């Protein structure tokens, strides 16, 4: 069995990590022009997810622990096209705080982004430890977007996620947009794409979606409002079990926030064993809460 035990960066405590959070948050505020004024929040959330979503529950390969996205096999995964922008954003942060591990930095970037975009608090734990280049997972473990609900359910079971966790996590697609050159899909999902809300679910249910091909010859669902849904997004209103949960979150943002926060922490921690004397999870203050 392959076990990864969280090991706190030597001598570091909550306050040290809050300083890293603050540096990420200050740079997020500064770099507001990125991606036609969306800012870096969405791509940092996607980075935190993609470095975690290589995990395989069966043998504990992949996952956030090892920080392996720093190695070219993983950095160059076609599934990760565009994430280099997030890595480049985090580079000056890592320079300022060289003591933090890569997996801790990448995952903390996603937590910081969600919170600074007015999302829920996401508890976060330190202690991911960089592992060598030969531990980098092969490409092909991240999901395809052209597929249906059965594919989504099966995929997420590899990450030990159930229906509620899947539907909650997908709500992150309120953020950012698809970019044709990255993924072969184009467009935002709504008007509020750098503030964290339940808009994904509302737009899934309330827009009039039309199936179209895009300029890369791929099918996607488009609305007159200029929004889009991936086939895997749209699958959440095709499957009866997913549809029930989509309606729940469309009706109740507080419940979505609570479930997202739990699922996202779980995603970022998959594969990691936290020893009993490990610090409790940290809840970082936003810049606003600190007067910064
Ligand atoms: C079935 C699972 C999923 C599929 C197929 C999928 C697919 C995609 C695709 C194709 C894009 C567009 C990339 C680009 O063109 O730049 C995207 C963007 C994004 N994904 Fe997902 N995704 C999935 C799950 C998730 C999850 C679980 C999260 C996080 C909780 C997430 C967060 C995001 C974010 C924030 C963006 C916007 C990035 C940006 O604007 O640069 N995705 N996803």
């Amino acid at each position: 069995t392959l076990v990864h035990v969280a090991s706190v960066e030597k001598g570091r405590s909550y306050e040290d990590f809050q300083k890293v959070y603050n540096a990420i948050a200050l740079k997020l505020r500064e770099d507001d022009e990125y991606d036609n004024y969306i800012g870096y929040g969405p791509v940092l959330v996607r980075l935190a997810w993609h470095i975690s979503g290589t995990w395989d529950k069966h043998d504990n390969t992949g996952g956030s622990y090892g920080g392996t996205y720093r190695f070219k096999k993983e950095f160059n995964d076609p599934s990760n096209a565009g994430l280099q922008n997030g890595f480049k954003f985090l580079e000056p942060i890592h320079k300022e705080f060289p003591w933090i591990s890569s997996g801790d930095l990448f995952s903390l970037g996603g937590v910081t982004a969600v919170q600074e975009m007015q999302g829920p608090k996401i508890p976060w734990r330190c202690g991911r430890v960089d592992t060598p280049e030969d531990t980098t997972p092969d490409n092909g473990r991240l999901p395809d977007a052209d597929k249906d609900a059965g594919y989504v359910r099966t995929f997420f079971q590899r990450l030990n996620m159930n229906d509620r966790e899947v539907v909650a996590l997908m709500g992150a697609h309120a953020l950012g947009k698809t970019h044709l050159k990255n993924s072969g899909y184009e467009g935002p999902g709504g008007a509020a794409n750098n503030v964290f809300t339940n808009e994904f679910y509302l737009n899934l249910l309330n827009e009039d979606w039309k199936l179209e091909k895009n300029d890369a010859n791929n099918e996607q669902w488009d609305s007159k409002s200029g929004y889009m849904m991936l086939p895997t997004d749209y699958s959440l209103i095709q499957d009866p079990k997913y549809l029930s949960i989509v309606k729940e979150y469309a009706n109740d943002q507080d419940k979505f926030f609570k479930d997202f926060s739990k699922a996202f922490e779980k995603l970022l921690e998959n594969g990691i064993t936290f020893p009993k004397d490990a610090p409790s999870p940290f809840i970082f203050k936003t810049l606003e809460e600190q007067g910064l």
